[PDB]
């Protein structure tokens, strides 16, 4: 089935709790594999330690930058980047789980949890699950952030891994 994977996450080294994802294979097999693979740490780098670096209220979580930390680095499983596997699913509302992306054919590691329906990125963005449990922990998250996106705590993904 589908995979269920998990995200727990800190602000300022105290635990805010965990973030349950559901990644859609059967709609996007490559875009929800290499986030899958880079939970579970198995080609030996993943999101373990990296931050969310860029949180805007009544928009989105941005994370997944565990290179520079900083929205400019990333990588795939694949290689640097990989193509927009197809645009299937839709930023439908709070809770979708997308690719960040610099253009057409960028995806790498990035990616982003939204916190309202974020209908104007469909065709550009490529959705691949949503948040399964812990949206209140994905509140908690987006209180940390401000209307440039930074942060007021550092918030790091503890650890993740993969539940089913
Ligand atoms: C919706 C959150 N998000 N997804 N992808 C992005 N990428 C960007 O904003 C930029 C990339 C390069 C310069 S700006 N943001």
């Amino acid at each position: 089935g589908n995979p269920l994977v998990y995200l727990d996450v800190d602000a300022n080294g105290k635990p805010l709790g965990r973030v349950v994802l559901e990644l859609k294979a059967d709609v996007v097999p490559k875009t929800a594999e290499n986030f899958r693979a880079l939970c579970t740490g198995e080609k030996g780098f993943g999101y373990k330690g990296s931050t969310f670096h860029r949180v805007i209220p009544s928009f989105m979580c941005q994370a997944g930058d565990f290179t520079n930390h900083n929205g400019t680095g990333g990588k795939s499983i694949y290689g640097s980047r990989f193509p927009d596997e197809n645009f299937t699913l839709k930023h439908v509302g709070p809770g979708v789980l997308s690719m960040a992306n610099a253009g057409p054919n960028t995806n790498g590691s990035q990616f982003f949890i939204c916190t309202i329906k974020t209908d104007w990125l469909d065709g550009q963005h490529v959705v691949f699950g949503h948040v399964i449990e812990g949206m209140d922990v994905v509140k908690k998250i987006e209180s940390f952030g401000s209307k440039s996106g930074r942060t007021s705590k550092k918030i790091v993904i503890t650890d993740c891994g993969q539940l089913s």
